[PDB]
């Protein structure tokens, strides 16, 4: 069976999406411009992000932007996935992490993938990790291939706080700017 529900699901995490790296953003309101190469993307703010963005200017932001429908109208901005950029511009990974698959594979079997997981920004939204995580998923584990039920990614950081992103839901929009340090991600596992 695949209903209606997962079909959405497939259509939001099949989004264009791209990113910004170590470039200004202006806040308006409970908007934020980015200009780059003489194109805007307006960012919306809906979240704790309203309390870490400042009013006016603020420099070295990197941008993971989700466009939420097409296209021009202010409604279909992106939401959140604001972080500081890197204290460098390396190409370094920051963290390296465990990522585990497990799924059921029928009444008796299960199928546990074991991998590592790279970490480049040393501040990361769930934003990003929730889009990227799905896409990983959607490309490997046949994610909303069939209706995910109760399956769900846990993000574990190295002092035993984690973070849940329920896979038969989109990322709730007031969580797309919360920001976590990559550096303390411990691990990731993931429910299928
Ligand atoms: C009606 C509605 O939309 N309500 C939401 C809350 O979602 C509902 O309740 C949840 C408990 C769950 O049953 C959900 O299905 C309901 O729609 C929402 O609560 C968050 O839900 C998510 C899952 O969607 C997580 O369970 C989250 O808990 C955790 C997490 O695991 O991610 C607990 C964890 O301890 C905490 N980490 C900390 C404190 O370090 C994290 C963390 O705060 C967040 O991930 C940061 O984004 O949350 C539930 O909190 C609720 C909060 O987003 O908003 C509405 O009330
Ligand atoms: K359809
Ligand atoms: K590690
Ligand atoms: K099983």
């Amino acid at each position: 069976v695949r209903s209606q529900a997962t079909q959405d699901l497939s259509e939001y995490y099949n989004r264009p999406y791209f990113d910004l790296r170590n470039l200004s953003g202006y806040r308006e309101g409970n908007t934020v411009t980015f200009i780059n190469h003489y194109q805007q993307t307006d960012v919306k703010l809906e979240g704790k992000d309203k309390d870490k963005i400042k009013d006016g200017n603020n420099e070295n932001l990197d941008v993971f932007v989700v466009r939420e429908g097409s296209g021009r109208q202010a409604d279909n901005n992106s939401i959140g996935g604001i972080t500081k950029t890197n204290r460098t511009q390396h190409i370094d990974t920051v963290q390296n992490v465990n990522l585990l698959v497990s799924k059921s594979t029928g009444q008796h079997t299960t199928s546990v993938t074991s991998t590592n997981y790279s970490i480049y920004k040393e501040e990361i939204s769930l934003k990003e990790l929730d889009f990227k995580l799905r896409k990983h998923l959607i490309d490997k584990h046949d994610l909303y291939k069939t209706e995910p039920k109760d399956s769900k990614i846990r993000v574990t950081m190295k002092n035993g706080d984690f973070y849940t992103f329920e896979l038969n839901k989109k990322l709730q929009t007031h969580r797309m700017g919360d920001v976590i340090d990559g550096r303390n991600i411990e691990k990731i596992e993931v429910n299928l």
